[PDB]
């Protein structure tokens, strides 16, 4: 991540839904690693294929990664 990212997209603003980051998101608290059943599971309930639940999970633990410790509302 270095000035990336410039390439205009226009098709479709956002490639998830409420619903689908719903499943994403409480599947990522309850564990930050879903494995090979558990992509299948979460994909056929959100309508994305394992590859989307690939981008969605590497990039979610990017930001993950940076444990900042800000404040008492989420560290």
């Amino acid at each position: 991540s270095h000035m990336s990212n410039k390439g205009k997209k226009r098709r479709n603003r956002t490639t998830f839904t409420s619903y689908q980051l719903e499943e994403l998101e409480k599947v990522f608290q309850k564990t930050h690693y879903p494995d090979v059943y558990a992509r299948e599971q979460l994909a056929m309930r959100t309508d994305l294929t394992e590859a989307r639940v690939q981008v969605w999970f590497q990039n979610r633990r990017a930001k993950w990664r940076k444990r900042e410790r800000f404040g008492q509302m989420q560290q």
